[PDB]
């Protein structure tokens, strides 16, 4: 539950990595896959990257960050009424791509070290503090349906 300028601050933020979707999802996606080797092995088109330079020059990858940021950032703009938006997305996450919440926790503190590094300075405390429940948010709806789907 976040309050109007808590969703004030997080479409401010966001306003950031729309300027550059692709550059940003990217990173995002390195960060995650170098952090943790073991979320390469559920991607069956990524699987072939060995080093971080392979991961920066796959142009399928920076494609890949724009479709899921893309989809955040839907997410994102419905404030917390995201239930329609939502629902799709834990039901592919768990039933065909298998993806443990514990993943998602990783990308979403993928994203906040993201924007340090891309904005060092001006990532500021509330704007952190914003951003960081709005993907609490986004993740408790998502192991809500993981829990109905008994998938672990
Ligand atoms: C911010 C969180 C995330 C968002 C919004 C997101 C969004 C999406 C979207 C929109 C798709 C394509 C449609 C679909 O299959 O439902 C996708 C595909 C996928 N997602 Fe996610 N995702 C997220 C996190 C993750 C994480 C943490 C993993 C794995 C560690 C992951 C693994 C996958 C895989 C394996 C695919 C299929 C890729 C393919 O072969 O083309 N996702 N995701």
């Amino acid at each position: 539950g976040l309050s109007d300028g808590e969703w004030q601050q997080v479409l401010n933020v966001w306003g950031k990595v729309e300027a550059d979707i692709a550059g940003h999802g990217q990173e995002v996606l390195i960060r995650l896959f170098t952090g943790h080797p073991e979320t390469l092995e559920k991607f069956d088109k990524f699987k072939h990257l060995k080093t971080e330079a392979e991961m920066k020059a796959s142009e399928d990858l920076k494609k890949h960050g724009t479709v899921v940021l893309t989809a955040l950032g839907g997410i994102l703009k419905k404030k917390g009424h995201h239930e329609a938006e939502l629902k799709p997305l834990a039901q592919s996450h768990a039933t065909k791509h298998k993806i443990p919440i514990k993943y998602l926790e990783f990308i979403s503190d993928a994203i906040i070290h993201v924007l340090h590094s891309k904005h060092p300075g001006d990532f500021g405390a509330d704007a952190q503090g914003a951003m960081t429940k709005a993907l609490e948010l986004f993740r408790n709806d998502i192991a809500a349906k993981y829990k109905e789907l008994g998938f672990q």
